[PDB]
């Protein structure tokens, strides 16, 4: 229901995923953007990827009991953007610091000793255009890694080198 | 004229195209899209529907002896968009009346007895959002399915009651 909608993304819905329970809003317009891995298994199709979207979720709210999965959103291998908690809502992947004033994405995997195909970084960076359309994000935006906020490996080392040679991309 | 690149599209080099030798372009903007499925196997993998858009294409210079793969775009089931003559070339779809003023988008598979996935009709139409803000397509811009301009029965009844339903299908 409800639907447009900009950047291709596959909603809560069609993952299969668990309501969220989650209120915080964020202040947008925006302005950073943190880029980490989930560090779990990657996938490369739609259903292998809504299944790994449920995976990681799943581990966020009832393991760790949080009130949905931590990232705004999650990218496949498939190329396809999965719906987080989106836009409006507080993330929960890089700390009290930045976790209220960034939208995460995450792609799935581990990205140390590999890269993510062409795809999902087009993805990716089409899921942060459209971020600006919205107004969600910020025109003069600026994208950092998971590891540039926080004492993690995060995004990977392969991951992390691309991401530098982005224009937006700020250390 | 409206610079920043629009959404995600599989670009030819990526799904190993061979090089187009089709040099008509198409006026812009254009005011007309034209939907059809290619009747052939469908795909649902970045993986298998690469390889898709080859045979598709190859089937077309190859056997019908064309400048190029005939549509303009194609879809796939794995929810991305295929590069074809793309936004600027006039393409090979609708007959003589209707591919100079005309885009060709083309869903991979035959939807007389299927619908495509949700994923699918999203990346069309997101697509067709990224025609209108590169204006290339009129931001009035039609859509009429295959059949309503040749004697045809793509792009299958399914799909085609689907399209039926979009805010810019006019039959
Ligand atoms: C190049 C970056 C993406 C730009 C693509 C065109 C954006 C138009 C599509 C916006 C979605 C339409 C609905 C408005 C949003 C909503 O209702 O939530």
């Amino acid at each position: 229901e409800d639907p447009p909608a900009c950047g291709s993304i596959v909603p809560r819905r069609e993952w299969r995923a668990l309501a969220s329970e989650c209120r915080e809003r964020l202040t947008r317009p925006v302005r950073y953007v943190v880029v980490s891995h989930t560090a779990g298994s990657h996938c490369d199709t739609p259903a292998s990827c809504a299944q790994q979207a449920q995976n990681v979720q799943s581990y966020h709210v009832r393991n760790l009991g949080w009130c949905d999965v931590g990232y705004n959103f999650l990218i496949g291998e498939d190329g396809l953007v999965y719906e987080g908690r989106g836009w409006n809502i507080k993330g929960a992947h890089a700390g009290p610091t930045w976790n209220p004033i960034s939208i995460g994405i995450s792609f799935m995997g581990n990205y140390m000793n590999r890269v993510p195909p062409p795809r999902a970084l087009r993805a990716a960076q089409n899921l942060l255009a459209c971020g600006v359309a919205l107004g969600a994000l910020r025109s003069n935006y600026e994208v950092k890694g998971h590891r540039d906020v926080q004492p993690t490996l995060s995004p990977g080392d392969r991951l992390y080198e691309i991401i530098q040679t982005w224009s937006h991309y700020r250390a």
